[PDB]
């Protein structure tokens, strides 16, 4: 009892720069310091952008602001804090039926706007700062235009997928694969993220 260890917090280790006219990551903090910054929760650095990279001691994906929270999937966060600079933040959602978790937007980051456009010509933002073409194809699906091995999409969940106007239309979860070929990609769409705020 006395020895059970206390899992760490998810850590910003980067962004992607959708600021100019080139989309492209950008690193934050190093392995090290991103292993340091988990298990205290203390993290000083400046948070900027809409669309973070964020880690674990065991794995990195992605987080998206929209509407003043931070959201991710939980198979990447699970039940955990994440880091800031006065300590652990503890998430403002939690939704395991929806593989959803929130926390409060961190100071300095940007938000997307929902998306009230109805369009179904949506962007999917890699954590390689790939801007993927999908068209949407019901609630909560978008087939890409052009298919690609997995490995591509691997470590993208919580980014956002975008409309024409830059609209948060939903959050990236889970991929759709043939053979190794994603074809189409799950999301959380922007709708489900209103209704549980
Ligand atoms: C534990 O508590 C919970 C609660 C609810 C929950 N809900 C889920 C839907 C879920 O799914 C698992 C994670 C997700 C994924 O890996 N998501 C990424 C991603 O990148 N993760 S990640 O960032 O690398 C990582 C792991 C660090 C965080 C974007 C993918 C990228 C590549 C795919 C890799 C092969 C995997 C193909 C697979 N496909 C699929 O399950 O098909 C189903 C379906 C669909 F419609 F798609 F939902 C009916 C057809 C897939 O995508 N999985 C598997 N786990 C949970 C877990
Ligand atoms: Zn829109």
């Amino acid at each position: 009892m006395a020895s059970m260890k206390k899992k760490g917090s998810v850590v910003i280790v980067g962004r992607i720069n959708l600021s100019g006219d080139t989309a492209y990551a950008q690193q934050t903090r190093g392995e090290e310091g991103c292993q340091e910054t988990s298990q205290t929760g203390r993290d000083k650095n400046q948070v900027e952008g809409e669309v973070q990279i964020v880690s674990t001691a065991t794995q990195t994906f992605l987080a998206t602001s929209i509407n003043g929270v931070l959201w991710t999937v939980y198979h990447g966060a699970g039940t955990r804090t994440i880091a800031s600079p006065k300590g652990p933040v503890t998430q403002m959602y939690t939704n395991v039926d929806k593989d959803l978790v929130g926390w409060q937007a961190p100071q300095g980051s940007r938000s997307l706007t929902p998306c009230t456009c109805g369009s179904s010509d949506l962007y999917l933002v890699t954590r390689h700062a790939d801007v993927i073409p999908v068209r949407r194809r019901g609630d909560s699906r978008g087939s890409l235009l052009s298919p690609r091995p997995i490995s591509y999409l691997k470590g993208s969940s919580g980014g956002p997928l975008l409309c024409p106007a830059g609209h948060a239309v939903g959050i990236f979860r889970a991929a759709v694969s043939t053979r190794g070929v994603a074809k189409a990609v799950d999301f959380i769409p922007v709708e489900s993220l209103e209704t549980t705020m």
